[PDB]
């Protein structure tokens, strides 16, 4: 095949791949088994299961072509925010998409900008927050000017990448259907810089307030500026949707990207930073972390997404809380929590 992945576990890849349509879904395996193609691996998958190759007329290669490229412009070597990391948000998007609330009103090109933007929205991700390269004047600090640094970066190089050979996925969509596409990638993107998040959960509040919904359940979007405000949510979501896993891969995200903070802690010691030295993985807690972002920015989040398309998202807050409750109970510088709040100004 084209993936190259071995004849000896395609029926495992195959049978894991049976719950595509889930939130239980196991990426990790996936990995495994596309011999660590999983963002190229489950993007194929998706676009298959709801036909958007042919919709949109992207040849089989052309797909496979520039999502090859987009994946290898991620960094295996960081600890968490790699293909995998893009592979779940993709994934998890492909489920949110598709709750019944939510499911007959997104047109085809909204669904398309949105697993695409989830696909994109972290690549080339050097380990380190805006922050860091802002303080130390890296290039993209200053080519953006110190605003959704890393944002601005991903949409640059996910758009760019396009150009190469043979990896215009885009190629045979209307002008207008690629600037509504463009608008609409751009505007998701920009949504996951986390100092926007309280702006944006603000927004989703609002929406939740005045919802209303036809007689089928499916919730009413009559403008433009609704369904990118609830597509925007719907990727944040998704990129914070860590805790709202099986605890069993929870945890595995949970060891990935505290091995990631302390990297970049890491970093700031070898190159005598600042001064204000992050807590290390001896003194600080993630027990607690975990619990301060699941009580400060998680579960606000979740709580009101499922507010909007009640009751679709229950078994999804009810494992929140269940996560939640379980590092709770394994409870026992400057640490994880009082950083993330700290260079939110
Ligand atoms: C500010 C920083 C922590 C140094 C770097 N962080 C960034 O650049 C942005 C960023 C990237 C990913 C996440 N996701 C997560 N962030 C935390 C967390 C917990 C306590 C304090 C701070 C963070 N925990 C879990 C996840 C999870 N499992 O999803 C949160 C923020
Ligand atoms: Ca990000
Ligand atoms: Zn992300």
């Amino acid at each position: 095949s084209r993936f190259g992945v071995n004849t000896e576990n395609e029926d495992h890849l195959a049978k894991e791949l049976e719950d595509l349509n889930k939130w239980g879904l196991n990426i990790f395996n996936v990995a495994g088994y596309s011999h660590n193609r999983p963002l190229t691996c489950i993007m194929y998958a998706i676009f298959q299961e709801r036909d958007l190759l042919k919709t949109f007329r992207i040849s089989s290669d052309t797909f496979i072509t520039y999502m090859m490229t987009l994946e290898d412009h991620y960094h295996s070597d960081v600890a968490y925010h790699n293909s995998l990391h893009a592979a779940d948000v993709a994934q998890s998007t492909h489920v949110l998409l598709s709750t019944p609330a939510l499911d007959a009103v997104f047109t085809d090109l909204e669904i398309l900008a949105a697993i695409f933007a989830a696909a994109i929205h972290d690549v080339d991700h050097p380990g380190v927050s805006n922050q860091f390269l802002i303080n130390t004047n890296s290039e993209l600090a200053l080519m953006y000017n110190d605003e959704s640094v890393l944002e601005n970066h991903h949409l640059a190089v996910g758009f760019k990448l396009l150009q190469e050979e043979h990896c215009d996925i885009f190629m045979n969509l209307t002008k207008k259907q690629r600037q509504t596409l463009r608008k609409m990638v751009i505007d998701m993107v920009l949504a996951t810089d986390m100092s926007k998040h309280m702006s944006l959960l603000a927004d989703l509040k609002t929406m939740v307030e005045t919802k209303k919904v036809t007689s089928s359940g499916v919730l009413l979007l009559d403008n433009y500026t609704d369904r990118i405000q609830v597509l925007r949510n719907m990727v944040h979501c998704a990129d914070l949707s860590n805790p709202t896993k099986s605890l069993e891969l929870y945890r595995q995200w949970t060891d990935r990207i505290m091995e990631e903070f302390f990297q970049q802690g890491d970093k700031e010691r070898e190159r005598g930073m600042e001064i204000s030295p992050m807590c290390d993985k001896h003194t600080a807690s993630v027990e607690k972390s975990q619990v301060g972002f699941i009580d400060y920015i998680v579960h606000p989040l979740w709580e009101t997404w499922a507010d909007l398309v009640q009751p679709d998202a229950q078994d999804i807050l009810d494992t929140l809380e269940d996560n939640r409750n379980w590092y709770q109970s394994m409870i026992p510088c400057q640490g994880l929590m009082e950083k993330f709040q700290f260079e939110l100004t």
